[PDB]
């Protein structure tokens, strides 16, 4: 007549890591790295991308031929481009705070194209030049929004034109100036010498006079185009004035933003999709506070780490056949034959044997690990980010700032992350070790005299313990009192 | 005769977390998390702030006439303003370096106006021009720092004028070009078409033409001043230069600084009060490692985290009556209510009385002990004088995201590392309580061998007469074994 | 008789944990470096560019106080003294110099060209110079660039063009001349409304000269502009200007792996090896923190505010969560030599310590893999922490410093707990493990044997040399001496 106290074991493969040991075997664990992502480019909490493909905001924006026909959706949570788009400024030259508008552009409410200078109101130029850069099939053309002044005959009057933004909201306006190769070339298209283009709002005073010089052809063109935006805000003017090499606007943007997001650079097309944090790889859609997909997301997203692995414990150390003595310890061996719970009873007597699992300690153990694991899930903080950004070729010291600042988190989520699963990975073996030492005293304390210590977490009976003598001691009211008389001859 | 090992209780409803459980009920625990502040604009560290009110700090230096009945300290640690302020450039215009100017005099020695150039003494030029954008009383007027040099007659004769700076200290200085909306404009003030203004000291150079254009009236003007500053360094020359359009600068400004800071943006104004810790909802006051009151502050702060709490166990789970080691809430049911002394300690039965004494050696050993724990994570957070909110322009977005990309970040690092802390170290703290009464109880059962019997939670059922002595000995470790057999009755 | 007990020894190594302050310990280790090597030294293989008191513009540019500079092909840093003395000799700025300095900071490799051989200019004076570069003390000039000034009394159109077959990226620099006043540009350059441009495929540009009064710089009223462009290979650079033109004779090739800082300091290379170096010496550790500098470059250990991060290794030395150590086993065992815990017996054939060398083993395992843990996980990218900003980029200074004292916090206090609740871990992992042997030999004996209290057993049966031995193993057969007669 015997009881014995035992643990969990089965056919898990699982290892896990603590910070004692390595490569430990257990019966249960939970990744809480996130390592999948559906390979989708989705909406992002409801709203599509602005999907440029092969253009670059510019090309779009100034309506490059090969781009003013994008489709356009009239709001969007955040764009899509291609690493390098191919075609971007047609006729060549430069976009002043380029970046910056691309960050503010980069999520709207609401976005709409307005005809707000028709150009054939410039009654007193020519209207019609354009370029073999920016042909088509393959007569020479322009950025369809922009209108290239040039002289009319041999006059170039003042050219002063304004608009009122009367449409209801910010409006985004674009404008350049066109600086030729040479002087002549320079009286050829604006009969004047030494001009200006001039741009004023309540806001925004701009002066830009062409400077020439002689340069290599880009796409045939030894000519530049340097182009700048300003936000018009409601109710305000806007008053270009110009003598001269004005690249002036025909269309204006109506914008509304909702805050701000980023660029992401992909090969990847919108799908009928829902995300919450999309990568250039595919959306990720998960609880856990780790992921290890795409360094460069936006959305609400898991912290980004270098590990490969973070598996935490949660079951016990598999020992099919620690700080307290009992698991793989003086009862050396777990029971491939309990499968109602992680501890419990084997019971041999006159009525057989013998496998029981403690149901109370077994739920103790289930509710401290899942308080465990969502300890570590639920108490991470996420906020909507956009982690990649569009820095030119003169701000590298500020990228690089961006670099070693996204490097430095880097660190300190790896770090901690991998330090954490290793330690609380170490506490939870030995909190089922402890576990199963309280479960075998509670028994040692009953039994007492009445039985003797077998070691390996077996208890002798002096006395004849019967199926209903063994439930009580399984359920601590074992009768001690009853079975005085019987105990060892005593 | 008899002796119980046992633990505090008492009437504590006092709630923490920990890694396996959640609202464990302890008999004591202390708040790490800042949570409150006096509702006060104080001093930082002594010096008192800048405070300029309803005015920007462009406003203020140019002197725009809203302005010029203002404070001004000799030295300040922040600058204090109203989220918009209502006074600024009064004269529509623009500001060059304008963010870094206000950086540069967020913190300052020592800030000294002085006169380096008397208008009186431009004597070729009217000095007295004014306009309704700056409308005092409501005559045309103009910033009060500042010169607008018009036409005297029907001439404005080159405008050269010149200033060393022998102050002894750096100088501030700044100075404006004018853009007139139109021609009639340009011919009006300043008689000649196509001038230039020119700035020069050792180290800036700088040459500028009025752009003539039709712009939007802002305070109904068409026309727009354009400010640049540089800092003129002692002994240094600044020579002006202009056939027209020139705002020239009255004054100068020797500036010292100690290092940066700054500007809150609040409607509190400075009271006499001192912190080291400074929000726009008032100052904290604090040894505490984490605040949540506000994320734009300045000083020596605690870190900002975004929790409601953060409660370390100090005491040990409350169990009042009518675990890793598992004698708390374990083989010794309960705990007791009537033990005051200590955190640990017996009861003992004999013919004499009974019997609670509270265990010395181990309630101090738990003292200490939570002592250094709390001490631990409070002392060891290293603590800098930092300056949150920063300014940028709206062609700086990039930058000021970076910025907050950054904030966000060490917000969810702090946030994520002292939640976990908490939860970890609550979890330690019951299981060293629970482990402090095991060890009491072992101490006692392994001095007591076979001279007495386990009679379950927590007490010893003796074999022998023990009286007051006896019990004396055994709860300070002295026990004499083989003394008290009469362990004949054990048989 | 036997009885359990544990290694002691006589260290004075001390460390803290959670619960307690200055616990000695038998063995520790530290993992805070705290020294360096004293010497400026390569990095994986290659020197720092060595430019003395002289600047980065100094050095591009030609200052003639900075010929016996002798500059090296490729270079992993950049050292220049804390306030170089030699740069812009003839007084001006330079457009976007921080970029630059930050391009060339790390290069593999670098070389000067002639790409605009100076004696081409032959209808223009190309000799000219200032008391401002005196040489020896007669007017000299930079010696890379070429002041064009009028030829007898003309100042023809100057024009000239480069192309870059040399087949590498050249970074070619150039410059624009604003006089002080008018008379100083006719003597100069006759023509007076006079531009300079320059264009390449990517760059355009047209400056106007800036006649303008101004103190006195090296005895120079007049300024000097520097901007500088990267060109291309196989991409085509052309100057034209009516006067004011400070030309390039010479450009450089250059080639970047990555980058890299500039590292101020008055010390010199001195033939040492290193992959990460402070402006005070360099540093050769494997540990995961160190204190000796914040402005490092190379593959270095995060830096913290720490003065000491000791781990303890050993057990408390005595000469816990479990009671056994300094608990009711009172103290250690100086005659332990061979391990952490262990027996000692006391026999009709004598005594008396043995060690146990598989709990000790396990344990030594244990405590390595805790210590490989806080060392190994650490991240190592090289990087170069310190940064260049002008003064009108103060608040872009301000943010790179928020950055860095935001990750020195959060690595000194996480670095400083880690290292306070791992050590009160070891401390009860040692206790842990004395209190399994007490409990594996207690569990043994059972009824054959009187518990003492002290960490001894009394044996109720004699127990030889071999009893001793199955009893040091946990073979020890109770049936056989089960006769009790207590
Ligand atoms: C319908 C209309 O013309 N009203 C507005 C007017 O309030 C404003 O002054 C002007 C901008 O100058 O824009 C327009
Ligand atoms: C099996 C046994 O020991 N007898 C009683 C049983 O009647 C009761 O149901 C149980 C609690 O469920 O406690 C005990
Ligand atoms: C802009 C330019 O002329 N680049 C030339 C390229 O046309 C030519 O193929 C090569 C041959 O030397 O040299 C380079």
């Amino acid at each position: 007549d015997q009881i014995c106290i035992g643990y969990h074991a089965n056919n898990s493969t699982e290892k896990v890591d603590t910070i004692l040991e390595r490569n430990v075997t257990v019966t249960h664990a939970k990744d809480i790295l996130e390592k999948t992502h559906n390979g989708k480019l989705c909406r992002l909490s409801g709203i599509p991308p602005l999907e440029l493909g092969d253009c670059s905001i510019a090309g779009w924006l100034l309506g490059n031929p090969e781009c003013d026909r994008l489709l356009s959706v009239p709001e969007w949570s955040y764009i899509v481009e291609k690493e390098n788009p191919v075609n971007g400024l047609c006729y060549p030259g430069s976009f002043n705070d380029y970046e910056e508008l691309k960050h503010l552009i980069t999520s709207v409410t609401h976005f709409e194209k307005v005809k707000i200078l028709p150009r054939d109101q410039w009654t007193q130029h020519t209207t019609t030049g354009g370029s073999r850069a920016c042909a088509v099939l393959d007569n020479p053309s322009f950025f369809r929004n922009m209108v290239w002044l040039t002289k009319k005959g041999s006059n170039y009057p003042i050219a002063k034109r304004s608009y009122n933004n009367t449409s209801g909201e910010q409006m985004l306006i674009i404008w350049g100036i066109h600086h030729p190769n040479d002087d002549a070339e320079q009286r050829t298209l604006y009969q004047n010498v030494g001009t200006y283009v001039s741009v004023g709002t309540s806001t925004l005073n701009k002066r830009s006079i062409p400077e020439i010089a002689t340069r290599p052809k880009v796409n045939g063109q030894g000519g530049r185009m340097e182009f700048s935006w300003t936000l018009l805000e409601t109710w305000d003017v806007i008053n270009f004035e110009s003598t001269g090499n004005l690249i002036a606007p025909e269309y204006g943007f109506k914008i509304s933003k909702r805050g701000s997001s980023g660029i992401m650079k992909t090969e990847k097309t919108l799908e009928n999709c829902e995300t919450k944090c999309q990568t250039p790889l595919g959306a990720i859609n998960t609880t856990l506070p780790f992921h290890n997909i795409h360094p460069l997301t936006i959305g609400e997203c898991p912290k980004y780490v270098k590990s490969d692995r973070l598996v935490l414990a949660t079951g016990l150390r598999n020992v099919p056949q620690g700080l307290f003595g009992a698991i793989a310890g003086f009862i050396e061996g777990g029971w491939q034959g309990m499968v109602d719970g992680w501890y419990g009873y084997h019971h041999s007597n006159d009525q057989g044997s013998g496998y029981a699992a403690d149901k109370e300690s077994t739920q103790k153990a289930f509710d401290g690990i899942t308080n465990k694991v969502n300890s570590v899930i639920e108490k991470m903080n996420t906020q909507f980010e956009a982690v990649g950004k569009e820095f030119s070729n003169l701000e590298r010291r500020l990228e690089n700032l961006n670099k070693k600042m996204e490097d430095g988190f880097l660190d300190v989520w790896t770090y901690n992350a991998e330090l954490l699963v290793l330690m609380e990975n170490e506490r939870t073996l030995d909190f089922h070790d402890s576990n199963v030492k309280n479960l075998y005293d509670k028994v040692r304390m009953q039994l007492r005299d009445n039985v003797k210590e077998l070691g390996n977490g077996c208890f002798e009976f002096y006395h004849k313990c019967d199926d209903e003598c063994m439930n009580s001691v399984k359920n601590g009211t074992y009768d001690y009192p009853k079975y005085e008389e019987e105990s060892k001859a005593a």
